[PDB]
């Protein structure tokens, strides 16, 4: 019989292009001993390990690497029997596909299944682990993409009297494509129906009658979107089969524990048969979302197995000393080192070595690891750059880390790799992820960033985490080459083989390339402990778990999108539908009196929830607000030289107020739990407590992105105007407030012992976006931060409207001013502070 779905990974080869490098022919006379080989050689690819041989793609009882594999080419090796009981599982990555009833048609779906892919249908696949550590796919049946058109606009261009005539038109304009990508498409692939919503721009927008279309598939609505009317705005046809899962399922998560459960009429997840897994997973299921639920109460993250990889290559060249080009044959990658551990218990597992050539690592080197109880290293040794390659995308596949990590393996390690394999040998990787073929495994780099020559990579089922952009996004350092790291964060100085040595190290013997292969091992140990001290997949799946998307895109995906479908949940929930697209300058020189720096907290987002400002609450029309009074009911507001109208919370309440509102209330609860939750806990509900600073911080830019997902440039406009306004207005009061000492004093009555013998003065000296400097001769430093903390609460209160809040930060004692954004000074506790 054989897989329903053909595995397209390598697990029987028999030919394959051997490079080699000459040098490893110590059996040759000199004048043969430079340069590659590079010609086709008929055998299997073989791995040696400590005297052992083995075919790279033979599974049995006696491999040199670890698998958590139960399917290999077909063939199903776990024991006889095996058959676990799947309750609860954790999803750490969902994945959408396509499948065809017809394609499906001789596994043993059950019928509710079946039906959800007739003729195509969308499954989303969430993956996982049990507690046991089984790796599980859960398949979901039924969830389906929807845009709305407006009806009015629809009726009258395409002349449709029912929602049957605009699937027929639907279905007319696919098949007449060009390309004819979409024979066979009928207005059954199509359900529209009639609702009643609003779009979410302008306070005066009525509700109107749009029809929902339900498509099966992505790739017919990408189609629809941007070809079928184009003079008919869409609305949410952005929207992915996974958001429209999560959404629709209130309390889904993408990143959480789950537990299967009966369905509306007492339906059951089945579990798929062998032969119809889709991945390379233990157990595989068949289910609806009304077979699901969350998990409360877990929250342990399961036993899922992290990668910790570094390539070292050897340019093969004229030059041995050329950066090595993947597009070269002669450019070999030479070792690479694999270290697997535990996530969950941040145990390593497994210390491997891939090595082109024989590879005897150094006694010491051994013995330290055995001192720091880390596993004995495996060295597998192969004859060939493929047979390496394909031994090393063979454990990816066999073990199926979720998580891989490195440093600078989104620019360098992956793209070189991936470069060879599908360059050079013509290995297919749509089967070397989690799915069993047709899946994404790709690299792009990208473009802008044209001077640092970033990457992004996605593997579906593999979460990558590259160290590199972690630690320059965490840290400040003067270089990020990861021994100044190692010695800058962890305090472990350690010494470098260069890559000037590498060829003449390579050269010599195994003895040599042994040193090259303790070198990469210490190199993957310490982006091990980078990795676990920064922990940055509990940050990221606090962000996944927030914002509604998966990890993935978590990562590589930008700021808009968090923030998009969050919008997108409450937006519905509220009815309305998403369309498809002076004096503050510092006069420079050295003060000797304190300096008081009072900073907003949080302006932007306390100015979009002061104002109650949205998409939703703005109108650029006078007779928008007519029916309402000025001032109570409506700001009136000149923002580029249009006047704008933001209607009051009361007459309307903003979506971006209401999601701000409710993420700072929950940041609060959780930093209200902190003091009092275990050592473990604190770790996590630190890593939400971020997760939330980070996407609130993010609404104002998601306004002001021109051409982004859902623009509003008069928000953002409104949002720096109010903000200047504010530091004007503050400027003015501290001026006025508090001119002499006695009106100080009035105030603030413990200001009497902190007067300094020169002359009083308080006056703005410097204000940025946020912050501004109060110069105040006459007054002492030492109380002068807590009286600021009274003068801000003063101020705030006089002026602002919550949650607006103005703080007193900090005090210099000493500060020279240069230019905007330029200064150094010295803090009352006598620490100096450099920008
Ligand atoms: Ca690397
Ligand atoms: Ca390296």
């Amino acid at each position: 019989t054989g897989p329903t779905q053909r595995h397209t990974y390598y697990s029987e080869c028999d030919e394959f292009r051997f490079i080699a490098p000459r040098v490893l022919d110590e059996d040759a006379p000199p004048e043969k001993r430079a340069g590659v080989h590079d010609g086709h050689l008929k055998r299997a690819p073989k791995v040696y390990c400590g005297g052992d041989e083995r075919d790279v793609l033979r599974v049995g009882s006696g491999g040199f690497w670890p698998r958590r594999s139960r399917l290999w080419g077909g063939v199903d090796h776990a024991p006889a029997g095996f058959n676990p009981t799947v309750t609860v599982f954790h999803v750490y990555d969902i994945l959408e596909n396509v499948e065809h009833a017809y394609g499906m048609r001789a596994a043993q779906f059950h019928a509710r299944f079946m039906d959800a892919i007739t003729p195509t249908g969308t499954v989303i696949t969430l993956l996982g682990l049990t507690p046991e550590g089984h790796r599980v796919a859960v398949h979901v049946y039924g969830t389906r993409q929807y845009f709305y058109m407006n009806k009015e606009e629809v009726d009258r261009h395409l002349q449709c009297r029912a929602p049957r005539d605009l699937c027929e038109r639907m279905a007319a304009a696919l098949r007449e494509s060009p390309g004819a990508s979409f024979r066979g498409i009928s207005a059954d692939h199509f359900e529209a129906e009639v609702v009643e919503r609003t779009d979410v721009y302008y306070y005066e927008t009525r509700p109107a009658l749009f029809y929902r279309v339900y498509v099966r598939s992505g790739r017919v609505l990408s189609y629809l979107c941007d070809n079928f009317c184009p003079a008919i705005k869409k609305y949410e046809g952005g929207v992915d089969a996974t958001t429209r899962f999560i959404l629709d399922n209130p309390g889904f998560v993408t990143f959480g524990w789950y537990r299967l459960k009966p369905g509306r009429n007492n339906t059951l997840a089945q579990p798929r048969a062998p032969m119809a897994f889709g991945t390379s997973s233990d157990v595989e299921f068949n289910c609806t979302a009304d077979n699901l639920a969350i998990e409360g109460g877990m929250s342990d993250l399961p036993a899922y197995k992290l990668m910790c990889f570094d390539i070292e290559c050897k340019a093969g060249g004229e030059d041995e000393l050329a950066f090595p080009v993947a597009g070269h044959p002669e450019d070999l990658v030479i070792q690479i080192s694999c270290l697997l551990y535990d996530l969950s218990t941040t145990a390593l597992e497994h210390v491997l070595l891939f090595s082109l050539g024989s590879c005897d690592l150094p006694e010491s080197h051994l013995n330290e690891l055995a001192a720091r109880g880390l596993p004995t290293p495996v060295v597998l040794e192969f004859d060939s750059e493929f047979e390496m390659l394909l031994a090393f995308m063979t454990l990816v596949k066999q073990y199926g880390p979720e998580f891989v990590t490195g440093y600078n393996i989104i620019n360098f390690d992956w793209p070189f790799l991936l470069a060879k394999l599908t360059d050079i040998y013509k290995v297919p990787l749509d089967g070397y992820g989690r799915m069993n073929g047709r899946g994404v495994f790709r690299v792009w780099d990208i473009g802008q960033s044209h001077f640092q020559k970033r990457s992004k990579i996605k593997v579906n089922g593999m979460v990558n985490i590259d160290m590199y952009g972690i630690i320059t996004d965490k840290i400040k350092l003067s270089s990020y080459k990861l021994n100044a790291v190692a010695e800058a964060v962890l305090k472990d100085k350690k010494k470098d083989l260069s890559y000037r040595d590498i060829p003449a190290y390579y050269a010599a013997g195994p003895a040599q390339r042994g040193v090259i292969g303790e070198y990469c091992i210490q190199d993957s140990l310490l982006v091990g402990q980078l990795f676990f001290k920064f922990l940055p997949h509990l940050e990221l799946s606090a962000v996944a778990r927030l914002a509604g998307i998966n990890i993935t895109r978590t990562i590589y995906d930008g700021q808009q999108i968090r923030v998009f479908t969050c919008l997108l949940r409450l937006a519905d929930q509220k009815g309305f539908i998403l369309p498809d697209t002076r004096v503050l300058d510092p006069t420079s020189g050295f003060h000797v009196n304190p300096v008081v720096v009072f900073d907003f907290a949080s302006l932007y987002p306390s100015i979009i929830q002061a104002h109650n400002l949205c998409f939703s609450t703005l109108s650029l029309r006078a007779d928008a607000v007519a029916h309402l009074e000025a001032g109570k009911d409506y700001l009136e507001i000149e923002v580029g030289g249009r006047r704008l109208f933001f209607v009051k919370a009361h007459v309307r309440e903003s979506l971006l107020s209401i999601l701000l509102r409710d993420w700072l209330a929950m940041r609060k609860q959780i930093r209200s739990r902190i003091p009092q939750s275990s050592p473990e806990e604190a770790v996590l509900l630190d890593k939400q407590q971020a997760a939330i600073k980070v996407v609130c911080n993010s609404v104002y830019g998601f306004t002001g992105v021109q051409h982004g997902l859902l623009p509003c440039l008069h928000v953002a406009a409104t949002v720096t105007t109010i903000g200047r306004e504010m530091l004007l207005a503050t400027r003015e009061y501290v001026h006025a407030r508090w001119a002499a000492f006695e009106q100080l004093l009035a105030d603030f009555p413990e200001a009497a012992d902190m007067r300094a013998p020169g002359p009083y003065s308080m006056r703005i000296i410097y204000g940025d976006t946020d912050s501004i400097f109060v110069l105040c001769r006459g007054l002492t430093a030492a109380g002068l931060t807590a009286v600021g903390d009274k003068m801000a609460s003063h101020i705030s209160r006089a002026l602002f409207l919550p949650p607006i809040k103005l703080e007193c930060e900090k005090t210099f004692t000493k500060l020279l001013l240069i230019a905007k954004k330029k200064y150094i000074g010295v803090i009352y506790g006598g620490k100096m502070l450099i920008k």
